[PDB]
This record gives structure tokens, C-alpha cells and sequence, in this order.
């Protein structure tokens, strides 16, 4: 059976949460929120409550067979991790060509793992240029996929993103 | 008079007390954001009219650019024109006294005029500074001719001396 981990920290966007938990349980996949702390709560911009499953020290990324970052401020406040903890973590995703699933503010963790050069993405606006200050060929795309990974812009674009992360996951 | 470019979600204290700072100096302040004469609301609650709508203001107006940080300069640099940058690439492109905290630095990115300048900022941040071209370091406050950043809250004393004697020279 495959699992997916999802990296979540606080102000996540609601919708780029539940939606892609949902398709990818509808599709028979497993999902695992990836946090500081086990147990701990974060809470969405819109105050959906998610338990942190797997702490992010504990975390074993080949565990997984997919990682999936929501947007909001989440990716921010991951970032802010004193050791860096999260690119590193995604950093094993990119670097093994594990499917990688980002949608929104999503994009802003795969900065950090210094592996974008030359790789194809889209991501909400307002991080577009940061996305090409670390390498990437950024277009403006209601879904992306360039080999292993798949990012999205807006909550809009999530039928999209949906229905390509489930289809790389059957791979 | 000093211009504060400002959205929702900026972290309270990094706009009121460089105002305050400023403003006890002598210098003015004007808002400047979306449409004029709308609240932006911060992390923390406080509630900051806009004197100037972006879409009016003239950068030559001012004698400096403020960036208080929080998620106020995502917010901005959201703006489907990107009118906040355009805005503030005059004040890199001029050298005139550009002060950003925290987040703030970010909208200084969209300038694409970060290459060889030398700046802090929060950490969340730094990396992205960095791709931009500057060299980021890690220090209370930074000041690089006309460019001066901070990192935290915290850091205000030292923000907020910096600030104030940019626009006394």
C-alpha cells in the first residue's frame, strides 16, 4: 500500500489540505501529517483543526512514496525551522525522483532543497520569482508536471492538481 | 515623509514603532496600499488606515520606503500587477533610504536590485535573499548605504536607530 506525507506547519490553506487528502484516499492511498511535534495541533487560515502524526525529527522519508505540501503560510513557517529540517526532508524526494506534490505557497520548501535548477514548476504568484531566483523555468500553469513533480497554483486549479498527483502516485 | 507600503497580516509592532520612532523625530508617514481609506488589520489585531492607494502614489513623493514585515509583504507581492515592487525598485534604483524588517526584505526581491548588496532578515526568508543575488548575513541591523534591514521584533531599538539616522543625514 503507498502513503503520502504531507509537511504541515500552522495558516496552511485549508482546501490545499483536505482536497488532495481526499483524492488521494478516494484512490486508496494513505496520507501522514508530517510536523514538529507528534500530537500537536496546527490550525488553517480558515481554523480547520489536523493532528501531526509523525514528527518531522522522527520522520523517515523512504517511508513514504509520495510528499505533498500545502500552501498558505505553512510552507513559511516550515521554513523558519531553525535546522532547516524540512528541505532536508524534501530533499530526499528530489533528489531520489519520489513524486512530489506542491501546490500555491507549496513550492517555497522545494527552494530549499537546492535542487529546482533546470526543473519545470508553477506556484501561486507571489513566489514565482523566488521560484526563478533558485533555478526554476516558472510558467503560469493551472498544473505542472515535470517527471516526478507536480505543482499548482490556487485552490482553483486543485481538480487539476488532483487528478495528476493520484496518477503519478499509480505510477 | 516616509512611505509604508502595507497589506493585511503585517506584524503589529514592526509598523508601529518605527512609525513612532520616525515620528518622534520629526519625520510623517503616509500609508500607502490597495485602495485609500481602507483598514488593513494586523497579525495581532491592530487596525492602520491607508492614506494612499497604490495605484496614485508617486515614489518621488517620498524621502524614504518602510516595509513592516508578517505576511503583509506576501500579501503585496501578490498584487496581479506588481505595483508594490515597481513601487520600490525607484528607491533601489535612486539609492534613496529603504528600510525593511523581518519579512520585509521580500518585496525588495521583485526590484531585482539585491545583486552584490549586503542585508538581514528573518530567517524563513534568508534563502531566498540570497538567490536574489545579496549577501545575506545574520546580524540585529544591517546597513548597506541606503538599505537598512532587520531580522525580529527584538531587533527595533537597533531598526529603529538606523532608520531614523538615514533621514537625519
Amino acid at each position: 500500500t503507498k502513503k503520502v506525507a504531507i509537511i504541515l506547519a500552522n495558516e496552511f490553506e485549508d482546501i490545499e489540505y483536505s482536497s488532495p487528502k481526499e483524492a488521494l484516499e478516494n484512490a486508496g492511498f494513505n496520507t501522514v501529517v508530517i510536523g514538529d511535534t507528534a500530537n500537536s495541533e496546527v490550525v488553517g487560515k480558515h481554523g480547520e483543526k489536523v493532528t501531526v502524526d509523525v514528527g518531522i525529527a522522527e520522520a523517515k522519508p523512504e517511508d513514504y512514496d509520495a510528499l505533498l505540501i500545502p500552501g498558505g503560510f505553512s510552507p513559511d513557517h516550515l521554513r523558519g525551522d531553525t535546522e532547516g529540517r524540512y528541505g532536508t526532508f524534501a530533499k530526499y524526494f528530489t533528489k531520489n525522483d519520489v513524486p512530489t506534490f506542491a501546490i500555491c505557497h507549496g513550492p517555497q520548501i522545494l527552494i530549499d532543497t537546492d535542487d529546482l535548477k533546470g526543473r519545470t514548476l508553477t506556484a501561486v504568484l507571489n513566489v514565482r520569482k523566488d521560484l526563478s531566483n533558485a533555478g526554476a523555468h516558472v510558467v503560469d500553469e493551472s498544473v505542472v508536471v515535470d517527471n516526478n513533480i507536480v505543482t499548482s497554483r490556487v485552490p482553483d486549479d486543485l481538480d487539476d492538481f488532483n487528478r495528476e498527483i493520484v496518477k503519478q502516485l499509480q505510477l
